[PDB]
């Protein structure tokens, strides 16, 4: 029985929460303190899906999908890209002149340095960004401001003094949607975008990765993610996490994968899912 | 600037990062910093001569995004370090196992030590930092409070280690890189010494583009031990790669591979040339 819950790591109002609401508006987000807990909610049947961030353009917190996903009995059934924006929020009726300190995650402060220095404020560490909004609403100190996603302003009843105050623009986080059941996207018939995510092992010897990539190179398969991971503590063998643009039933991918299987061990397809238009 | 003999690390005194600083640079004075960025900035401003930064951990622990930070800093890798990660159950001096009710640690640490919390009927309690949990236990002086922390924190806070190496899974290793503001390359090996070269390069996001860039390493016997993709900007037009190879840029084989890499890439930047840990053998 489907519980209609989608787990994420963090507090209510976070960017992960925004991703759940944007892509699955009719679902009920389920906050979890850690990524592992967000995975575990799907394994136990508490949540139908999990929304897990894996890439962020400006060195943000992302889950080690290469470690967690292969240990799960789970599959990637979608992806999502959310542009990240920060909002300067205060208690209702608090004026700009009253603010002395701005509370956010220590990492968030460094991405919003321009407005903190231009206004002469002191950035203050907070355990969690959405928690910073929660903290301001709970402490009820008018001098304390928070930097949080737009969603946290509405949830915690805080006023947004300034919009999109982040230093850099074009800050995007990539999520993957996880499920316990193996759902593959249908083979494209009219040039639709499909992503296949898989892992494989090679020996840690020269050209071993080269051998594994040979089939995609000569079959015109575009690879869009590739991360190395040395197995155990030793340097004897290496596992790779990879995304390709293609469906496993396509002849070109079938040929690349067959060549990959001769040169590697333990090839596991972790998902076959629709790709975002940003590609 | 003036050499301060300080090495910055992210965390509180007694952390695993501090352990790496003391093991590898015993005569330096570790300089705690609340964030990785602050540990970088300590080197940029001259507060610290070196920075000890974790970049790989076997069980999904917290590491700095070296691929983002190091290319934007003007810093170099001048060393690496591999530290086996272990947790110690520590208590106030003379406290008996029967007295403990709560175990305090970082939430990720509690998640790696579930067996000893369950076997003894204790309640794990969240703490912001693992070494901080040891500090908290020594300060509160509540005999019922135990901590899970690195061995170093026990010596610093005068705590008794009730049980050793209590973590669930073994083979938990963290890889650090040693950073510097000034460039220094290890000398070219003459007798099969271990040397690592770390670099970034960009290719177009089209089929076979990475394949071309690796071609030179493949046919010259250059072993690559790390490779990470990073799609540039918001678009999917170009991709940056972070890579470690075992070799020195003056060796003929590496010279040829890098030359072939330069024909097939843009913006090749060598980020460091440093001695490799014996763990590579
Ligand atoms: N060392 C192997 C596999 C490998 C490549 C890149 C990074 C990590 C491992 C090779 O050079 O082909
Ligand atoms: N997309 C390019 C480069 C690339 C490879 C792997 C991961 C990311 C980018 C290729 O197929 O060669």
């Amino acid at each position: 029985m489907k519980t209609n819950r989608i787990s994420f790591q963090g507090e209510a109002g976070a960017n992960s929460d925004t991703a759940c609401r944007n892509m699955f508006p009719d679902m009920e987000p389920l906050p979890c303190p850690t990524f592992e807990d967000a995975f575990n909610a799907v394994e136990t049947g508490a949540a139908d899906l999990a929304m897990i961030p894996i890439e962020n353009t400006l060195a943000g917190r992302v889950a080690d999908i290469h470690y967690l996903l292969p240990l799960a009995d789970m599959h990637i059934v979608g992806e999502y890209f959310l542009p990240i924006h920060f909002q300067l929020m205060v208690l209702p009726g608090v004026r700009r002149e009253e603010i002395k300190t701005v509370h956010s995650h220590i990492h968030a402060l460094g991405q919003c340095r321009n407005v903190i220095r231009q206004n002469g404020w002191k950035g203050v560490i907070a355990g969690d960004t959405a928690g910073a909004a929660r903290l301001v609403a709970d402490v009820k100190d008018r001098s304390m401001a928070a930097l949080a996603p737009r969603l946290a302003a509405d949830l915690y009843g805080l006023d947004i003094l300034e919009e999109n105050v982040e230093d850099s623009e074009n800050n995007v986080t990539r999520f993957v949607v996880l499920s316990k059941n193996k759902q593959w996207a249908a083979r494209p018939e009219n040039d639709e975008r499909i992503v296949t995510t898989f892992v494989f092992r090679v020996r840690n010897v020269p050209a071993a990765l080269y051998k594994a990539l040979g089939g995609f190179a000569t079959n015109g398969v575009n690879m869009t993610k590739l991360e190395s991971y040395q197995l155990g503590g030793r340097f004897i063998a290496t596992q790779f996490y990879a995304d390709i643009e293609g469906h496993p039933e396509e002849r070109s991918v079938q040929l690349a994968l067959e060549e990959l299987r001769f040169f590697t061990k333990e090839v596991r397809i972790l998902g076959v899912y629709k790709g975002s238009d940003i590609r």
